[PDB]
């Protein structure tokens, strides 16, 4: 059995940036699924880890919990991150998080990029900052990003969209079953 | 005008910091700047590492501590402004980027501004035209064409005296906008 | 008198981009005249100066019009540079020209930055293409970029529209009459 | 069948630095494919050598035959190396008219290694936010390791990093390449 890590970034309740994560991810797993695996996911939310990346900000080394999540992601399989869009780029604590990542905590790792906001305008978020900093941690990241755009869902444009969160998700499933 | 203010950010989080360093160089020259314009100026650094709990604690909620509104509300209405940061992951510090994030959305329009980041090499420098000026442009701040990143690796010599008139540069233009507000 | 040059990139007839580029001109003639000063509007298209670039490349010397063409450009007052959106970025054709200025032709140049394209999906191609481009030329770029999405004109986000393309048309002749 | 790779060049001068960090990405590219147990056909293309090619696909959507059969064999082909000089801190316009010639569907899943070069390395960061953009947005797959030839640090403890850095991207690429049915 295979494992997706998740790390969704949003501060609201219920996050719709929690939203397409649960929806990339549960696509994964049916995609994962139809090429006979299963596949465990294990979300992050990492509204819920502000103390600890605060501590890892003025201190050096990392709260036990911070430690644990931060060992599992690097041994997942896949990986999916997912962020809101504050003042036209991804979050602070998005970035955060990442920036206490070890070197090499994502080297090699399949990753699906994807970021939400109302409209589509900032959706070049994806490719001009997620994409840049996945790339740099080595990571893979699938050509197809998903960027969610609340106002646009429903109608044609909603099964356009439910249907490009599919193509990114075999992509991503691909990339996982062929690991050794 | 009765003195001119200057706000700077700095994000770094060693001791000693090298973006405080190069921000100190920054609004020195600024200062120099100014005077040279014939006036006078105040600066207010703000180190972001020294406000970590003011920060992530409007995070965890939305209001912020005596410290952080009167840091903000002087940013806005500062004259100038200095931003610094080291390089994390090939970008701006996510330290950095909560602080902006933080804001009202109309904090710093029309602010004159100097965007500035370091590192060991300049590898990066592009940080700031893909990272920094399209984060301070999206707040419509008006930001001084000449961006600095100050590689360490490349200091002193031939390297290093270029790389101080380039500061000067960007302090005079940031000088300029300042002294011409009224 | 004051002289504000225009690069527009566009291709068809009509263009879109010069559409733009010309509603961007009129807007900035106009608020250069509220400020009392008179505007000579000089508007280049570059698919009309396409054997010129395509010698500025083979060889290392410039033609008649485009040595008179590149003068008169880093000698306006202003300067505005519009673009359709190829490949969700700026065209080829349209940085073959800058790519064929000398390095301090646009060094302090007030400028206005545009494109044009269907939907506003690309919109960021302003900040992470044509920004660093003039900026990059040492150019002043005025905050506010005007990115023409063909489709949300009329209504009220064409009213928002009509504005900011004043916004920036303001920021711009302030500069212009600046110079002296 | 012997796997094709596609190699773009968009260096103006002669000798070009373009053309020289291509052909080493596509000689390790090579190797890479011969370690793989697979042969390599190599097409590389001098866009300086396209130009009115290109003025005439671009202003009519006309190809002319060498402009079909470069099109045609890229498309075609199993891997991709693109490479371009640094003009105004971004890909040169010579390089991206050659993108934005192609079919839209031109390079959907291509296996692709970025590259660029100039003196120092002051401007790298190109391959993430102009080329990786590009070839993005045709849906192509870069493989993480892009390279950039700083001129100006070959030779010595650094060069021999660079070297190992190209031989990593090569094999990346020979991997997607020699997988493919």
């Amino acid at each position: 059995m295979r494992t997706l890590a998740v790390i969704s970034a949003g501060l609201s309740t219920p996050s719709s940036t929690r939203q397409i994560a649960d929806s990339i991810s549960e696509a994964v797993t049916a995609a994962v699924s139809a090429r006979g695996e299963a596949l465990s996911v294990s979300t992050i939310e990492l509204s819920e880890l502000i103390p600890d990346l605060m501590t890892a900000m003025t201190t050096r080394v990392h709260t036990t919990k911070l430690e644990e999540i931060t060992s599992a992601l690097s041994a997942s399989d896949g990986l999916v991150v997912a962020t809101p869009v504050f003042k036209a780029s991804y979050t602070g604590l998005f970035k955060m998080f990442f920036d206490i990542l070890d070197t090499d905590a994502l080297t090699g790792m399949p990753t699906i990029i994807a970021a939400t906001a109302g409209s589509a305008r900032h959706s070049l978020v994806l490719d001009y900052a997620l994409r840049p900093l996945l790339s740099y941690m080595r990571a893979v990241v699938v050509p197809t990003g998903v960027f969610a755009a609340t106002e646009d869902f429903g109608g044609p444009e909603g099964a356009e969209f439910n249907k490009r969160i599919a193509r990114a998700a075999g992509e991503l499933a691909s990339l996982i079953v062929e690991e050794s």
